[PDB]
């Protein structure tokens, strides 16, 4: 049963990163794996403020745009805004009841409250360039094309939810609940945290990309300067995120962790696989529906497209996967001036 | 039956602050409650880090220390330990599941969040005093003393959590479970989410202010410097977390947020005046305990719980409930000079 602060003296270095007693005292002075500590010092290092980004001229240059590349801007407003909502509560309400070990405990609350501030940026974005938000903001549960290409995402999170409840009240074993036979098996929960875990990798890795390559487009073509500086600071904070995502995953397969996680690593290789190269799918839907009623002349849904395969290889090969895509070089080094 | 992302577009402004449907859309242009957007702008603006305030001359201060002064010193720090170990996690366990709207949700994970930071101070404190760490926070999870008030307060997030677990899994009813009848009612579990709320306002209003008043009476002397600079950064944010707790409190009592509510407010009445007044006798008793080996310079136990019994008749009062102390006036008026 889940307790806030567990009652058993326990000695914190020797307690797997999930599964193990529930974190009592939060404690920096060690840590059973330093990235983590790592990486809190340095969210907390490029804490920023949206406030203090001004983006005046963007209302100025967003009233300017053609209506096919206002679409492509409001648009993809609105996918970050579904994201970064769903990345600001689930691995609060996700994880946290699973894990630990405090330097992971402190990273994940870092992580879910810098996904916040994102989405605060993206509220000042909007009520700066139009004249009513609400326009956006309610066409977003609804865009049947958003939560269509966006399928799959707050699944994994439900789902291990449900789970650890189930298994934080009635504890391993096969049960009877209103006469249905209900079965609880830890095995099968460090599953379904693993997927959710290789899932939460993929969203980092590959779902900003194409939202931050037409940002970034933009801001070559010299239009929506301040709109790009915010997407600047918020990959820098993907780069973090990912960077930590990457190596709990890499550490689960090492067997340095608990050995079981090692065993499921192996034995899901193929679904991790093949999220992954769902996702890159999903992502290159995304392109069309963006290069649709118009285009830009800069960029197409080809170029979205090679782009898309780029990133895929470099990221599932980050995490020991098979490459899915022919290799082929980056389609617009120009997005490197901007990135991390 | 809760999601991360729930697909029905509904009007955030008319639903409940819990209970109600679970937030999708996190956007920040309009608020139900103007206040929770207030409180999460200040915090904001408040943003610190304990590494930049430099504590190495505390190591000599707190060395040439009586014996029992610097059993005062780190028995408080323990203490704050502990309370802000649960708050770290806490919150966002307890809260998130249930909150529908959402700047109450936002708020919830910075509140929390600043939590983390206040831990993280204790660690650079305890780092820069003492040769071994490991000798203060080895002794928090059993420490006898501080024992008592941690189970206390972990009841009340670990019953609210329990019962929300059934009440998502399997919706209000008389259910079977293994042989056994379990009930759940969404009435119940309303007044546990009011005691635990309760119990945290008391928490933030008065646990956190015998612990200050102990760092600002060195302070006073122009001792330990680094802490009391650090403390004053603490209850400053504690000071926004308590206006958040007050308000949510007053919110709920009044009906105009959930007319149940109201109901649920005044039949809990003589358990919440219990619960505050047993919250004040265990600092009483933890300042009895501080002060066994001999008063500290300036401070002692009876001034000390003069000023228990005055903060919490000001507390109680502002959540509506009847004063259990006589009237005074503040007993260390010198206490103002570091808080706000
Ligand atoms: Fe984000
Ligand atoms: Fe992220
Ligand atoms: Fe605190
Ligand atoms: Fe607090
Ligand atoms: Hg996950
Ligand atoms: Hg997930
Ligand atoms: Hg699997
Ligand atoms: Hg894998
Ligand atoms: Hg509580
Ligand atoms: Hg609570
Ligand atoms: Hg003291
Ligand atoms: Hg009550």
């Amino acid at each position: 049963a889940y307790t806030t602060f567990s009652q058993t003296k326990n000695d914190q270095l020797k307690e797997p990163m999930f599964f193990g007693q529930p974190v009592n005292v939060a404690r920096y002075d060690q840590q059973k794996y330093d990235i983590f500590e790592k990486l809190i010092e340095k969210q907390l290092s490029f804490f920023w403020r949206p406030e203090e980004v001004d983006v005046s001229r963007d209302r100025i240059d967003y009233q300017a745009l053609p209506e096919h590349e206002k679409h492509i801007f409001i648009s993809n407003l609105k996918y970050q805004t579904l994201l970064d909502s769903i990345q600001g509560r689930s691995p609060n309400v996700a994880l946290l009841p699973l894990i630990s070990i405090p330097e992971l405990e402190t990273w994940v609350e870092t992580w879910a409250f810098s996904e916040t501030i994102h989405s605060r940026s993206y509220t000042h974005i909007i009520r700066n360039i139009v004249n009513d938000p609400s326009v956006v903001f309610d066409d977003i549960v609804t865009n049947e094309q958003i939560q269509k290409r966006a399928e799959g995402i707050s699944s994994y999170y439900d789902e291990l939810i449900e789970m650890t409840s189930y298994w934080h009240l009635l504890g391993e074993g096969t049960h009877t609940v209103n006469g249905k036979t209900v079965t609880v098996s830890l095995r099968e929960l460090k599953k379904k945290l693993y997927l959710c875990l290789m899932s939460v990798n993929a969203l980092e890795a590959i779902r900003f990309y194409v939202a931050f390559a037409c940002s970034f487009a933009f801001a070559e073509r010299e239009l929506m300067e301040g709109n790009a500086k915010i997407i600047r600071l918020i990959a820098r904070d993907e780069a973090l995120h990912l960077t930590g995502t990457q190596h709990m995953l890499n550490l689960l397969r090492s067997g340095a962790d608990d050995p079981e996680m090692a065993e499921i690593a192996e034995e899901c290789k193929q679904e991790c696989y093949d999220l992954f190269v769902q996702a890159a799918q999903q992502e290159k839907d995304w392109a069309d529906y963006l290069f649709r009623d118009g285009s830009m002349i800069g960029l197409n849904k080809d170029i979205l497209c090679q782009y898309v395969e780029y990133i895929t290889n470099i990221r599932m090969q980050a995490v020991g996967l098979d490459l899915p895509f022919q290799t082929r070089s980056n389609p617009i080094p120009w997005i490197n001036t901007w990135l991390v």
